[PDB]
């Protein structure tokens, strides 16, 4: 335990700028820990899933549906 009113963990200008933007989004009511919590997401979301076919056995979310053969695209 420590009396750290404002933490950082290791936020560079870019992460902090994002944080500022995100904090402005909250009208200033956005502490670093709120950011750090979603940062715990961002890093998880930084890799996997979006690389196609990681979020399960399929990749339908981002499947390249070219669909050049569709006489009835909407039924």
């Amino acid at each position: 335990g420590r009396p750290g009113v404002f933490r950082t963990r290791g936020l560079t200008d870019e992460e902090y700028d994002e944080f500022k933007k995100r904090r402005e989004s909250r009208g200033g009511k956005y502490s670093i820990d709120d950011y750090l919590a979603d940062r715990e997401r961002e890093e998880e979301l930084l890799e996997r899933d979006e690389e196609e076919a990681i979020f399960g056995d399929g990749f339908g979310l981002k499947a390249t549906r070219r669909s050049r053969k569709a006489e009835r695209a909407k039924l």
